[PDB]
């Protein structure tokens, strides 16, 4: 038999959650959402199974003063995991050290704060002093304000990492109550976005996107699975079922 993949993935809603059961769950039964369901698509096309395992870090994964790697992108350079199943974005920084499949998903990086506020973009978010702001740490929003050459941008960073230690969060869930309990605003992905302020109603996406870019499987360099992972998505993509998970995890429909 074809040896039993090792998934490592994150938790994120709703790509990755904890399911639900007043019975006990083990293996990959613990786990339901978008990423899940991609990987019974990917899996059947591919025949294999898999192990699915939480990043021990519960990192994305960015690169230190040192060049080292953390999180999901750590573990496939690392050849700990054989393909990464996440909310994984498609960066130039990360595609020069790991291969990353053909995107199933696209989104962009934009503002989530709470309503009220005259701020409408990210350069009067910079400009203002009321409101702190920041992104994850170690993931691909961060990274993007670290290399920005736009002086906006440039400023968010200096600001982010000058007050890194309360700035930049562990997780999307930590900045999301953040925003709710704090002056503060989280940079995030435009589908995240999308997903929270459809059910929370107190939240809300500021300006539009800053840039876009896609979500792929991440697979180490050189990975045979890589080219046959790109093939399987695309088939996906044309038979529609990428946009039938994605309404399936998403809906509805919550919010004025
Ligand atoms: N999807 C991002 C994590 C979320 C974020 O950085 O806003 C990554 O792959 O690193």
């Amino acid at each position: 038999a074809n040896r039993t993949l090792i998934v490592t993935t994150i938790l994120e809603e709703p790509y990755v959650m904890y399911r639900k059961s007043d019975k006990p769950l083990y293996g990959n039964d613990r786990f339901e959402g978008y990423c899940l369901d991609l990987l019974k698509e990917l899996s059947n096309i591919l025949g294999f199974i898999y192990d699915v395992k939480l990043v021990p870090d519960g990192k994305y994964g960015a690169q230190n003063d040192k060049g080292e790697w953390n999180g999901m992108v750590k573990e496939l350079i690392d050849h700990r995991a054989d393909l990464a199943v996440a909310p994984l974005t498609i960066t130039y920084v990360r595609e020069k050290v790991i291969d990353f499949s053909k995107p199933f998903m696209t989104l962009g990086i934009s503002i989530l704060y709470r309503k009220g506020t005259p701020i409408d973009s990210a350069d009067d978010l910079a400009k203002q002093t009321k409101i702190e702001y920041g992104a994850v740490r170690d993931g691909s929003t961060m990274t993007f304000f670290k290399k920005s050459k736009i002086s906006t941008y440039e400023k968010m960073w200096a600001f982010m990492s000058s007050r890194q230690q309360t700035a930049l969060v562990r997780n999307s869930d930590e900045g999301i109550q953040r925003v709710l309990t704090t002056d503060y605003a989280l940079l995030m992905e435009s589908t995240s976005i999308e997903y929270v302020t459809q059910r929370n109603c107190n939240l809300t996406q500021i300006g539009g996107l800053i840039d876009s870019k896609g979500y792929g499987v991440g697979t180490p360099i050189g990975s045979p699975y890589r080219d046959k992972i790109t093939i399987a998505i695309l088939q996906l993509q044309e038979e529609g079922k990428l946009h039938m998970m994605k309404e399936k995890w998403w809906r509805g429909n919550g919010c004025p």
